[PDB]
């Protein structure tokens, strides 16, 4: 009933930064929900644990979930390579939001990134799925080591991700 909330440890350069957690829509998006649930705890035996932040824009938005190949070219999700767009009911409003990265119509993966500013261009082609509950501040600490073309002057990694409650 209560919807799930997921955190991720972050470091740069391997030391520690803070936590940032997610509040997870599972009553409006079910499927694409679980899918970052599971790759946060890591259960299907594959998620996000010692993966990177590899495109960060400040005044734009921070993304990762690419665990193989690590550069944006790769990832998969619980339901195998590829999965559709859930739906389109929640809209980029603002910082914090969590919504799916992808290549094209129905090409949803493991890919995600996090706005920093509002998005809403993306409106009704990428799927809108959580925002950020705590550690804000984190996320804005993040977007200071990335640059215009989106390439990190330090290396940016979730160190630990799991599951609260
Ligand atoms: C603001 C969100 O914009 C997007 O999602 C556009 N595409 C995108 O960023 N991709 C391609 C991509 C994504 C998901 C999957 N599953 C496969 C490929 C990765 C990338 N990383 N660096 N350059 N491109």
């Amino acid at each position: 009933m209560v919807n799930p909330t997921v955190f991720f440890d972050i470091a740069v350069d391997g030391e520690p930064l803070g936590r940032v957690s997610f509040e997870l829509f599972a009553d409006k998006v079910p499927k694409t929900a679980e899918n970052f649930r599971a790759l946060s705890t890591g259960e299907k035996g594959f998620g996000y644990k010692g993966s990177c932040f590899h495109r960060i824009i400040p005044g734009f938005m921070c993304q990762g979930g690419d665990f193989t190949r690590h550069n944006g070219t790769g990832g998969k999700s619980i339901y195998g390579e590829k999965f559709e767009d859930e739906n389109f009911i929640l809209k980029h409003t603002g910082p914090g939001i969590l919504s799916m990265a992808n290549a094209g119509p129905n090409t949803n993966g493991s890919q995600f990134f996090i706005c920093t500013a509002k998005t809403e261009w993306l409106d009704g082609k990428h799927v809108v799925f959580g925002k950020v509950k705590e550690g804000m501040n984190i996320v804005e600490a993040m977007e200071r080591f990335g640059s215009r073309n989106g390439k990190t002057s330090k290396k940016i990694t979730i160190a630990d991700c799991g599951q609260l409650e």
